[PDB]
């Protein structure tokens, strides 16, 4: 038509006109209109007590959405349907809840696997928790043997189990308690794609309740009771082990791992930088002399020497610098089909060699493969020691059963891949100096948030390689008729002239690849033949490649590493501070410490147990004591005033009147 | 303009160590690879600045060279070659400065563009305030006298 | 000099005291504050009436 | 020592425990107390009435500072020294200045510029300075013939004037105002390089007033009498002029911009996008039609059917597009040291040529040579005529005086330089249909975006250029003595042997700049003498010159254009609608439209009423400024309430609110 | 607290801040970051300071090169060498009517007291 009508679509009885009289005696604050229009009841024409409004308001909710206690008593004074209007005064934080506590398909609100506790714990509110705790309550354990509820309910417990307050609360350790719920939480965000973000968040949270348990630590000894509680430092083990990075860089536990990584240096950290150079340099000098003691006398000044993690790290560093300076130094000598082990450089080598192959198989005895395998250096010591071991194999293997062509070889002749292997294992081995970056503080975050940028380089190196696949597979099969010369040596690509590119379908990965940069001339795109539709087809087909790899995709490569280094520096310095302490902390424990190629060559327990066990628990009752106090104190300071805080001062007024006019009139 | 530059340089400075050491590494294995298939001493030019370019990976201060310039499109591929026929050693070694290009040229200095990114953000909230103190220091340095003369 | 920091330290205190009004931001204690305004004067003049 | 004392180093008396008492009985809203010891004055021992707190307070401020006027007017009863309450009765916007306006070295808080009504008008409150200027007041006028009082002073006074209450009250139109305001404030911070970010601040405010009063503009004609009033659209090219940049996109404003620009298409820009491109491709098509016509009859169906401006635009871009097309068709045909005027392509090129000198000798007359070089599209106009004037002076100077060599001649024959400036203007020329992308809704933000970004990269080719002449006279001064082989052509670079690089300073700059791109080879730097130090070193130079030029600058300049491009950003679509507006509105005037080979050619082939007027239209338009200014000063009292920010204060009103009023009934109860 | 009153209404009856230097480990960085946390503050180098100048300028010094010994605690004593930073600033803000500028930068114990404020990177107190 010309117009729309609306009309009322979903619609309710509404109410009686004295029943809307009666719901706006309460919202005013009438303690003597309720109390007449309550007791006009039970004759009971025609106002009924629950009498429900077209938006909820069961007439008890709205003595407590405007905080008003005396009508909460008048209404319970009667027989008010309360539920469940318990729920309502967990939201609003109303400590009135003891009213509803103490004493006395319908449309709730809530979803029906709330609990009060659940509810009570979502707010987190510490005085609303602890009047439930008193009385009851449980709450399920979340695992199993129709499909919302299941999800949602398992969401509202871990949602709910999560929160500061019942882990403060109701909680034996809350740091184990923040740890492994941290730990579920991020393993339960990986298990459901659905709901990642929300369970992150409750990670998110536990992990920042045990960095401020420990900002809640004055007064060391009381840190040290807590990251010694083994039920070393086993609590900073175990929190590495969970990845609390917060937890870590307290800067209070910074202090503890600083001070033991130091000890006892008199003041080493205020130093000038250059004379720290020269410290690190004339130590690093010396590491056969500290490390010759620890063999001869572990209980002497220079045995007790080596045992200061720092002097373990700078001289692990320069014995390994030693090696590097010595592969340097292997290149310069001499330069057989079988060879000795060559040369003197290498009968030199084959101690430190070992000493790493040791050094790996001895991590790997103390913990792994899944921690072993997590870290990415570790596996490229596995990659670098293996080459290791094949080189030194195809060496004794290029003894044995040879003797004398000059260069005219097999191609895979063990010397060449001996060789080869030899080489890249040397790179492999070299740069391994990017991994000693952690220490410095000033090339050490730089190093962590280039190696976060590496796993989103590695996402999108298969859509590149997908590029090459495609575009090698139209090059190679347009271009295996036209073109094979076999007719000269040499035969391109890596060659003065170029001759076959695409011919076979390696040869034309090679050529696209080499084709990222300005490696491979236009001349290659040619045929010996004259067809050129062909050439010219071909030409585009490479000019396209050059558009979509060379503008498209790497300047899409390099957007994408902006927002990613954008995302990574925010969390730098808290980041970089846990590796630096898994570092650090890989130099405190002993034997462990021997450098590259020195490395082979009762009731009393109850009585500990419950000292320990008794003490921690002071110190975790003290913690949790000002900690609540502090949140408490951080809940009023949030520099925002909801409406509702309005809704309780303009009733505060409100009823104020209603009883001085009671009074006076 | 020109001090928001000299406050991204110590950001680069930080960046270019862990470039040599990029350096090192693949300088060790090329050299490495290369010191034997390759050294051809029989004619000069020898390589590289040179029309032919023919030993690049022999020595180890040559191999800093040809990478170092292989940054850029410099070098060519026929410099990976050996004189002899090892077509492993080749394929190798022309994987070896691959991925040395791949590290160096799509890795790092996209990373090192990202890097100042995220460096001339920060820095640009300073500007104005950090220029015209550099600007009074080049000011009050022609406040005192004798002092003028000029040079 | 000490004459000129006495009228800077003056004026000072009396600009970052102006300037700790508009912060656009009221913290819920405040509200702990008239609350209790309200509700001690109630108790005040209930216990005339009384 | 092991302490350290603290001692207050700058102290007064301060005050004695009775005064105490009697600040302490302000502050509470004691309507009792304060009366009883202000009448125990004139004894008088020993509270004088005038005290002074360590903070301030002059026992006045108090009463204002907590808003209690019953307090304001029993002091006011008495004695109190105001000088100077008011002004702190007008930061707090209370309206109880009324009782300090119509009643009754010493550290005033205040810089002894500041008058009641330029304080009245920082704080922006409509009703203080409607109650100050029912009184007085005059503001001193800021231009001259001991430093900071003079650029304080003159900055609270154009602070005060910049007002929009100042602006809305107290001006004849308020859009002249802040135009003009908008303009002094801008070209203002230009000139004193300090206080640069407050006069823009100020200068912004000025340019957000008219888009306000813009948007409390309902009901065209109400638009149409703004954007009309000449003391054609005055006000709009007024507007323009002064770059207010927000008042156009009003977004009212684009709806009579757009629908002039339209009139009358029925419904053309609800059409589908391919049917745009066939109406605009087949009107394109039809520029010698409609343009014929204007000529013979412009009274007549075609001759009103060209004087759509958007049919000016497309055809006036299809006039050049033809033109374009023929200098693609110059280099495919016939392919002598005396030509005739070659080919016949050029034969009909000449109107076109005459006719774009023409349009810009015509576009000089009416505006510029400010406004013309403003814009840096007519300078290249200028540039590309200029070449085009040059190129076919050379060629009819070429068709004199010579007549024949194919090839050997004098390298600066005037073909050689005809055809050369022939083909620079070819690239200018063709490079104009970038400017028609600012039409178009998609090509349009892009466009300009990348125009400003142009004004930062200029700043940064200065440094490179520093850096070439830097490297550029190393290597010369390296090179010249090792290297110069002159017993061979090809010389180098542009060669296939690339010879002598660094040889001269003009090949070694030639020589840096190729390098830049990876054109020039290693082999470049050697010298045919064996001196291997020297190379070496030269070779060093050029690595640190690579490095610095494309590791360090190049992607600081990468960066640059990171944080240029995400500051530009924000304003686009605000200023890409400025231009869209400046290319619609080229388009609007008459004569003007005659597409550039029919511009000057019979077409080529190859008073009391003056009063009256002027009191009906100044009544009518101060009639619509009333509306505007009334809805308006409703509009931003309105939105001062919806801050979401509750300062301390307010609190400090509500809590003597409470307080007093108990210190009332307990007066009554006791 | 920054409270301008309460520190007043304490001062005038003691009272003494520990030094902070020296010759069981959270106290002793956590009681000198509340002392120097203390020091810094805009209203005790109001009250309780020769001239504020120094103060700033000397306790900007200080809090920075500490930020540089403890790479523990860094970000607050960063802030609070801002703080200093910015307070001097603010008092320049407070400056009307040169002459009462250049008392203040030509205060000798030329322009000493710019020479003085580059020297200790006083990059807001310039401008
Ligand atoms: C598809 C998944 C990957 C991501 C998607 C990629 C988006 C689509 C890519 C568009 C295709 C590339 C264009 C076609 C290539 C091509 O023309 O290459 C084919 C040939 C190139 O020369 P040949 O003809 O001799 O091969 O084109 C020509 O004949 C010459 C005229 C064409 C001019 C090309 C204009 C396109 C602009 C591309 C360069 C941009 C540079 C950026 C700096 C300003
Ligand atoms: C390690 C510390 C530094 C930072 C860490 C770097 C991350 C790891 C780097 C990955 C290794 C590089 C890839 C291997 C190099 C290589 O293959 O080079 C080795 C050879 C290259 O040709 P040759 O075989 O002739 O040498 O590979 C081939 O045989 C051809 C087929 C391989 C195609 C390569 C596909 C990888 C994609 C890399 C290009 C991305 C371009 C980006 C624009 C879209
Ligand atoms: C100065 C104002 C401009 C801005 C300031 C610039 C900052 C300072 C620039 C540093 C100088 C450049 C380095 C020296 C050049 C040079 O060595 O060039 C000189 C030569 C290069 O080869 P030649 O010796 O044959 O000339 O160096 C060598 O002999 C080879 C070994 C050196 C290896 C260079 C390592 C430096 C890393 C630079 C590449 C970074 C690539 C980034 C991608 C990861
Ligand atoms: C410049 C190019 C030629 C590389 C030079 C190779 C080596 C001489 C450099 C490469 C990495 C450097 C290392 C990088 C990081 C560290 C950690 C750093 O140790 C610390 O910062 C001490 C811990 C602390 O400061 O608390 C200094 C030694 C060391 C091993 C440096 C020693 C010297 C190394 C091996
Ligand atoms: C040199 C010869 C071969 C011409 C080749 C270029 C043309 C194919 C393209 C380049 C830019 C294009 C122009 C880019 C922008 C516009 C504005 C655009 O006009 C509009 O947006 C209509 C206004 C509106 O949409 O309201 C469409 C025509 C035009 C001139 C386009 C017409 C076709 C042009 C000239
Ligand atoms: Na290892
Ligand atoms: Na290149
Ligand atoms: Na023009």
């Amino acid at each position: 038509r010309d117009r729309i009508p609306l009309r009322i679509v979903r619609a309710e009885s509404e109410l009686s006109p004295s029943e809307k009289a009666y719901l706006n005696a309460v919202e005013k604050g009438d303690y003597a209109s309720v109390k007449k229009s309550l007791e006009e009841a039970e004759i009971y024409f025609k106002i009924n007590i629950n009498c429900i409004d077209p938006l909820g308001r069961t007439a008890l909710l709205i003595a407590i959405e405007n905080e008003n206690l005396e009508l909460i008593e008048l209404l319970l004074s009667f027989n008010v349907y309360v539920g469940d209007a318990l729920l309502h005064a967990i939201r609003k934080e109303v400590v009135g809840a003891v009213e509803l506590l103490l004493n006395h398909k319908q449309f709730s609100e809530f979803t029906p696997d709330i609990t009060p506790i659940i509810l009570a714990a979502h707010t987190n509110n510490y005085e609303i928790i602890k009047l439930l705790v008193q009385k009851g309550v449980s709450v399920p354990r979340p695992h199993e043997v129709d499909s919302l509820r299941h999800s949602r309910s398992r969401l509202n417990i871990y949602k709910a189990l999560a929160s500061p307050s019942l882990i403060a609360l109701s909680s034996e350790d809350p740091f184990l308690t923040a740890f492994q719920l941290s730990w579920e939480l991020q393993e339960l965000s990986k298990v459901e794609n659905e709901f990642k973000s929300e369970y992150e968040e409750l990670s998110r949270q536990c992990k920042q309740f045990a960095k401020d348990l420990l900002d809640q630590t004055r007064s060391s000894r009381e840190l040290e009771i807590i990251l010694n509680y083994r039920d070393d430092l086993a609590r900073l083990k175990l929190a590495i082990k969970y990845r609390q990075k917060e937890f870590v860089a307290q800067p209070n536990c910074q202090q503890l791992l600083a001070s033991r990584w130091y000890d006892e240096f008199p003041g080493w950290r205020r130093r000038h930088w250059a004379v720290k150079m020269v410290t690190c340099f004339i130590i690093g000098l010396l590491f056969p002399v500290f490390s010759v003691c620890y063999l001869i006398a572990p209980k002497s000044p220079l045995g007790l020497f080596i045992r200061k993690p720092f002097i373990k790290f700078i001289c692990h560093t320069a014995s390994y610098l030693t090696f590097l300076f010595l592969l340097l130094l292997a290149s310069q000598h001499i330069d057989n089909r079988q060879g000795p082990p060559p040369t003197i450089v290498e009968w030199m080598i084959l101690p430190w060699v070992l000493g790493f192959i040791w050094g790996e198989i001895k991590q790997m005895w103390d913990g792994g493969l899944q921690d072993y395998i997590h870290d990415w250096w570790n596996l490229m010591d596995f990659v670098m020691n293996s080459l290791y071991l094949a080189t030194i194999s195809l060496k004794i293997v290029a003894f044995v059963k040879y003797s004398n062509p000059r260069e005219s070889w097999d191609m895979w002749h063990p010397t060449l891949v001996a060789e080869a292997l030899f080489a890249i294992a040397n790179i492999f081995s070299s740069l391994r100096l990017i991994s000693l970056f952690t220490a410095n503080s000033h090339l050490g975050p730089l190093q962590i948030s280039l190696g976060r940028m590496l796993l989103d380089i590695l996402k999108f190196l298969f859509i590149y390689c997908l590029v090459l696949l495609a575009f090698a597979n139209g090059l190679n099969q347009l271009y295996f008729y036209y073109e094979e010369t076999k007719g000269l040596s040499c035969k391109g690509i890596r060659c003065e002239k170029q001759n076959n590119a695409f011919s076979t379908l390696f040869e034309t990965l090679q050529s696209l690849f080499w084709s990222i940069f300005g490696l491979i001339n236009l001349y290659v795109t040619n045929v010996k033949a004259q067809h050129e539709f062909t050439e010219f087809v071909g030409a585009t087909m490479f000019g396209t490649y050059n558009v979509i790899s060379l503008v498209v995709l790497l300047n899409m490569l390099i957007a994408m590493m902006n927002n990613s280094y954008q995302l990574i520096a925010d969390h730098a310095d808290i980041e970089w501070k846990f590796a630096r302490t898994k570092l650090w902390m890989s130099y405190f424990e002993e034997g462990g410490t021997l450098p590259t190629p020195f490395n082979v060559i009762i009731g009393r327990r109850a009585a500990d147990n419950l000292r320990r066990h008794h003490q921690y628990q002071e110190v975790m009752r003290n913690l949790v004591k000002r900690y609540v106090a502090a949140m408490i104190r951080e809940a009023k300071t949030e520099e925002g005033l909801t409406e509702e805080n309005v809704k309780e001062l303009k009733q505060d007024i409100s009823s104020f009147r209603f009883e001085v006019l009671g009074l006076l009139r």
